């Protein structure tokens, strides 16, 4: 349970979507972040993986602003305090808007996985995960925008998947947060993306997963192939 309160992109701070304030307003401030109705600081579980809610979280609507970021530079996501119990991977995606992200139809986005970390040390279950590294780093996560990525407008989809109840079907808890970015000073590369409602299934090996038993088999990070 948590959300992203802001990001630092190319050394500049951008306020996020303040989900405990902005839904409770007629005319909330413009942000690079997408709006959601996830006011419980909750999640999308396997019941919603083929619902448009999985794309940018519950009932999400376009952010009206866009942040610039140099290809090869870093984005830092600032989360509200993440529970240690909520062990799981941290995954980051880019989907091209092919024009202004403020007016892209979210159902048309095709996401490329540009970063992902999963199980760090499973020797003593439930083990140490990306989420735990996030906690250790002042509840922040940093990703590099590939220097080779083509300049353009993209939806940046950053997600924690908490696996503390993932042994049950539809038990994993997805926490996506979306942001509009413009990659500058890029190369020519772009991945082949996967629709938001095709990213995950409730029987995927990294989704229906028991963190509390022997982890000698590791952890297969879910979602489509990492861009190289
Ligand atoms: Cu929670």
């Amino acid at each position: 349970h948590g959300f992203v309160s802001g990001i630092v992109a190319d050394g500049k701070y951008y306020g996020g979507y303040l989900v405990n304030q902005y839904p409770y307003m007629s005319n909330p401030p413009d942000t690079i972040a997408w709006s959601t109705t996830a006011t419980d600081l909750g999640f999308v579980d396997g019941t919603g993986y083929q619902s448009p809610d999985i794309i940018c979280h519950r009932d999400a609507k376009n952010g009206k602003l866009t942040a610039t970021v140099a290809a090869g530079s870093q984005i830092e996501f600032q989360w509200t305090t993440w529970p240690e119990s909520h062990h799981g991977p941290v995954i980051t995606y880019l989907a091209p808007c092919n024009g202004d992200c403020a007016t892209v139809d979210k159902t048309t986005l095709k996401f490329v996985k540009i970063a992902a970390q999963g199980l760090i040390d499973g020797s003593n279950p439930p083990g140490v995960w990306a989420s735990d590294e996030l906690i250790a780093n002042n509840n922040t996560w940093t990703v590099t925008i590939p220097a080779s990525y083509a300049p353009g407008n993209y939806v940046l989809r950053h997600e924690i998947i908490a696996l503390h109840s993932a042994g049950n079907l539809n038990g994993a808890q997805n926490y996506p947060q979306c942001f509009n970015i413009q990659i500058t000073g890029g190369g020519s590369a772009q991945g082949s993306g996967t629709a938001g409602t095709s990213l995950y299934k409730n029987t995927d090996p990294g989704i229906k997963f028991d963190i509390y038993s022997d982890l000698s088999g590791g952890y297969p990070i879910p979602g489509p192939a990492l861009f190289n």
